[PDB]
């Protein structure tokens, strides 16, 4: 202990064992002081914005908190590329956690210069919510983590959440959360924070695509011993009817037998990269597929996992339905297509429906020649259906993950769930990670030499510094097919550029070039 | 030890056991110097204020002391409706006080410029007045406890005390206390303070109302065996007298014999939140209840535990019978009544007399016809009691606690007291928590070169900062009912608002809706 040693050293290496990878990395934080080491309450009149979709009330905390919750911060891109070119799956083992060469800075203001000094009593706090009985904002995909180039310092986001509100205002079910309420570590500058996690036991994430199609599985030479009502009629003509059956064979796969169907769907509207193609109107918000919760309206996004597109359909993505990422220097609003990247899931259109199609047909009628009821012949209808819930026999693969993506969820604490598979990807738990949440204790300028009631609003100006670490023991599932041919694996290309890709331009900023997946494997189904 | 290592952490929860529930809070204080390390006297003249009943003499004292002698530094409301609700009674068990992170700075002024640096050298000194030998000032309400929300920073109130004073003079007995002739403890930031104390035996606090009234304890089905006086006269006429008994029964309860009286009482003035109700004059002081002590008035305030008002009367209340807080950010002089919250204590008018009734009426002559002493024929009169003292088989139930409330009272070390509970409410002891006095050493600034016997007026200007945690364990006396019909409790309302109760509003100032009393359950008598 003490100033001049270090209470943790750097350590931000892979190391790939038999069916285990256990990453480790180090990054380096700045925690400044949030609201001045308040508790302001906020609503959407507290930044004025009105709309009843978009009203909020909740609490602004002076504390911060550690989100290492995306891929990226944990692989190197040529770990990923590692673990999804050789894995058909993997999942999260156990979690260390560590805080190290923590300093606390005091900056002055004399006459608008800026000096820096650093206050070796000053502390910080930390805690982990080990008990999962504060709000979980980790698993809202929120720009806040660990960076993945291990050369970057990186701000520790605000902590703060939302309660029940009636619009702007709450209501007497609304709780609130003093973060002091809880004991924490008081850390300087010679102390360190050591936490261990074990993660509760998720299925393997399918880290492959299938070589197989859930409509083409049966043995194309022989028949099927099920037979088929084929024709109903016997050529043009009146009073014509007949009932005539064949057997499903190779000839006719479409009307073969079969014992599972693909997985449920949730229609969402099409959109074209190439906007010539879409309606010249405004969608976006009116032509999205949401759902209501209380009179207001979500959307999607990106909702139940879906094909993207169709074979030969790569322009066309669903409007709420991908995850879109920013590429690298890219702006709040209104940035243009080129200057995002879409994401799709076409492994995936072996087993779940195409985002934008609508689940194939139901009958809607009887059709009939005529009876004593009514003389009104009908004939066949059927209606689209645009979203089918779970039938039995039905099979699905969930939405890929992403080294930019996030990787785990919390469940939401309720009486029911079906498949608690996170919406945008990652493994689904009761009990994740425990946010750690971390905040400088306040100091205070200097008190008046006459007792004085109130709070002492006066403070020193002043922020803190130090190493963290992340250390995850990952469980592998070797690929272990007897295909014959090749298969496709993520690669780089080797072809003359500016500059090489996942790395630092001239400027020395670093940009992830495209999305990588998971699923480049394949499987039969 | 050392600067580099913080000496104790953050824990402020709260732990429910079986029968015990365990509080614990930390805050952050910040300790001016005050009075600039000296020892002044201070007297009604030295602030200019005269009035005999105002007069005083006492002493100011370089140090502040720790105050968590309030409900609310150590509930939180969540918790104080989680013991109100389900539990008859509770105490206090044992307390432990901790002092961590110390740390001194040194405020600097060059040219109009506030610089603070950190003094690593410079000391606090702390001791706990534990033989109860210093004047006891803690249990006089008074406005510089912990804050009630955890994330609030604290200055240290000034320790002072009172002497016997004749007018603005001093008298032959007036003490004085040098509180740097104790033994203290010194911590230079590397340092803390521990300190541990076993309450002593008190009674549970009645944390219920009575479902039985005093007046109304006897079997409403049968008679009683015991007569009553019914008639003296015939009806109308001369000479036409009579002695006329009947059964006390169910038909007249006023007459029936009871075992059990209601308890004392001292008449308060009776004021109307309605204001047009009141008498158009100045009454506030001349027509308050008073005692005198030594030529002097004191108001009652509160006085003897008393039922604030009658059924069906809210809007009166005694002139000093209750407990007024102020709401939040209320002013400290002629506030309006929306600004101050008035508590009443009407759950214990089934025992103890209304404040502002007159506790019945006695004779006050000799009714008769006429004899040898004289011709003069008196009938019955009656006198009202104004104040009653205690009377054998009389019962009668304390004041309430609050959550804004004192928690403990110094019984005064006198040869006689009764029922030696606070009359603000709480547990009385003969030896309470100690005092913890707390003092920034002085720091010369620099003594001249040649020697001067004078005592070194210039120091340096400093501050100290650090983290106190109070841990009580509290008994509890969980509620035992039988009653078939749900019980009246404490509860928050489904009603949109444009806060939550007993949380922080956008500005972040957090404060309390409304006092919170102990009696939502029931007891028979």
């Amino acid at each position: 202990d003490g100033v001049g040693s270090s209470s943790g050293n750097w350590h931000c290496d892979s190391q790939w064992l038999g069916d285990r990878v256990i990453t480790t990395s180090t990054r380096t934080w700045a925690l400044p002081t949030y609201n001045n080491h308040l508790y302001k309450q906020i609503s959407n009149s507290t930044s004025g914005g009105s709309s009843n979709d978009n009203a909020y009330f909740g609490y602004s905390t002076p504390w911060g908190y550690f989100d290492f919750n995306r891929f990226h911060c944990h692989f190197s891109p040529r770990d990923w590329q590692r673990l999804i070119n050789n894995n058909w799956g993997f999942r999260p083992k156990r979690l260390n956690f560590k805080l190290f060469n923590i300093q606390v800075k005091e900056v002055t203001d004399n006459n608008g210069v800026k000096t820096i000094a650093n206050n070796l009593t000053s502390t910080v706090q930390v805690f982990t919510d080990s008990d999962y009985q504060l709000p979980y904002v980790l698993g809202s995909a929120h720009e806040g983590c660990l960076p993945p180039f291990p050369a970057d310092v990186f701000m520790i986001p605000q902590y703060g959440y939302l309660t029940l509100n009636d619009g702007s205002q709450a209501v007497g079910r609304s709780s609130f959360y003093c973060l002091e309420y809880f004991p924490s570590q008081m850390l300087r500058t010679g102390n360190n924070f050591q936490f261990s996690y074990e993660f509760e036991n998720v299925p393997f994430h399918s880290s492959y695509a299938h070589s197989q199609s859930l409509d083409r599985l049966m043995n194309p030479l022989i028949d099927q011993y099920l037979y088929y009502l084929s024709k109903t009629i016997n050529g043009s003509g009146q009073n014509q009817q007949t009932l005539k059956f064949s057997v499903a064979g190779p000839s006719n796969m479409a009307v073969q037998g079969r014992n599972y169907i693909p997985g449920p769907s949730y229609r969402q509207q099409r959109v074209s990269t190439t906007v010539t193609q879409n309606n010249n109107s405004e969608f976006a918000w009116p032509g999205a597929s949401s759902w209501a919760l209380n009179g207001r309206n979500s959307l999607m996004n990106p909702g139940p996992a879906m094909a993207s597109h169709k074979e030969g359909e790569d322009r066309f993505f669903p409007l709420s339905g991908s995850l879109i990422f920013g590429k690298q220097g890219t702006g709040r609003d209104n940035v243009d297509a080129d200057k995002v990247m879409i994401t799709n899931e076409e492994e995936i259109k072996t087993t779940n429906p195409v985002a934008t199609e609508s689940y194939g047909q139901v009958a809607t009628n009887h059709q009939s020649d005529g009876t004593l009821a009514v003389p009104f012949k009908a004939q066949a209808q059927t209606g689209w259906v645009q979203n089918q819930g779970i039938l039995p026999g039905m099979v699905w693969q969930d939405r890929d993950v992403y080294l930019q993506g996030p990787i785990w969820a919390k469940i939401p604490h309720t009486d029911g769930n079906f498949h608690p598979s996170p919406l945008m990807g990652g493994f689904g738990m009761k009990h994740p990670p425990p946010q750690i949440l971390i905040k400088n204790t306040p100091v205070p300028a200097d008190p008046p030499t006459a007792f004085n009631k109130d709070k002492l609003n006066s403070f020193i100006t002043q922020y803190s510094t130090g190493q963290v670490s992340v250390e995850i023991e990952w469980e592998l599932q070797k690929e272990n097919s007897k295909r014959w041919n090749p298969e496709i694996q993520y690669t780089s290309n080797y072809y003359k550029s500016n500059n090489v890709e996942f790395a630092v331009n001239t400027e020395g900023v670093y940009s992830e070039p495209r999305p990588i997946g998971t699923r480049y494997l394949t499987r039969n189904l």
